């Protein structure tokens, strides 16, 4: 029985409408749940879904401790982390990842009727505030960039009061709809919320290209076979079908 650490995040992992009449794994739906099922049909493992204790994906502390689902993996509190867990060079030093099961990049979200046409335009004006989830992969992309536009954006987000950071994707989307705030978020989420809210638009293109991956502790015995199953899923178009099931509505 594999212990899977995860987090509530639309549409990867959600509580079913009538989740109180459910127990254990069957409380939950979504793309990651459907992916787990298909992976489990090939590889024949049982698993139990457990929501990350601290409610975070993963941030390094200055002393070397990781938080979030990354930390749970290093502590061996979970065998797998199944979420929109962005594969980055910093995380790769401290855990293993499967091959990627979805592609994405940093994107900008805003409410319609705007003359903001790009990330350089966004960074070069004062009227519209902008920001991201604190401690996520997108934040650290600006924080460590050598490019001046992104450096200027880091300096702004860092210093602005009141804070331009949000604690969740839900919090950011709400800030977009209700205030003059453009949200720095992964394109997967951008596509999702745009399809459910005709008022939302994308500013410019994608700022990078990345992957989500199943997180595992470093040296995990399960990595090889999960890579073999993900490839079979990829080559049978399963990951794409599932993405359409959860995104296109
Ligand atoms: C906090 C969330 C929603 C996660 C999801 N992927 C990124 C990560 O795994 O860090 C984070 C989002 C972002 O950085 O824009």
């Amino acid at each position: 029985t594999l212990v899977v650490t995860t987090i509530l995040e639309n549409p990867y992992l959600m509580l079913k409408g009538n989740h109180q009449d459910m127990e254990g794994n069957d409380r939950y739906e979504g793309f990651c749940v459907d992916m787990l099922k298909e992976l489990a049909e090939i590889l024949r493992f049982n698993y139990k879904i457990r929501l990350v204790g601290d409610g975070v994906y993963g941030v390094p502390e200055a002393n070397g401790t990781w938080t979030g689902m990354v930390g749970e993996l290093i502590a061996r509190k979970a065998d797998l982390a199944v979420a929109g867990l962005t594969i980055t060079a910093e995380r790769e030093k401290v855990i293993d990842f499967s091959k990627p099961f979805m592609t994405l990049g940093i994107s900008i979200l805003y409410r319609k009727g705007t003359p903001i046409e790009s990330v350089d335009d966004l960074a070069d004006q004062t009227a519209i505030e902008y920001g991201t989830i604190h401690g996520g992969s997108s934040m650290t992309f600006f924080q460590n960039s050598r490019y001046q536009t992104y450096q200027r954006m880091w300096n702004y987000m860092y210093s602005k009061q009141p804070s331009v950071f949000v604690k969740s994707t839900e919090e950011g989307i709400a800030r977009v709809l209700n205030s003059n705030y453009a949200f720095l978020l992964e394109s997967t989420m951008n596509e999702y919320y745009r399809q459910r809210n005709c008022n939302l638009t994308q500013i410019g293109g994608l700022l990078d290209t990345k992957g989500y991956g199943i997180g595992m502790p470093v040296g995990s015995v399960f990595r090889d076979e999960f890579d073999l199953a993900i490839l079979q899923l990829q080559e049978n178009n399963r990951l794409e079908i599932l993405k359409r099931k959860w995104w296109e509505g």
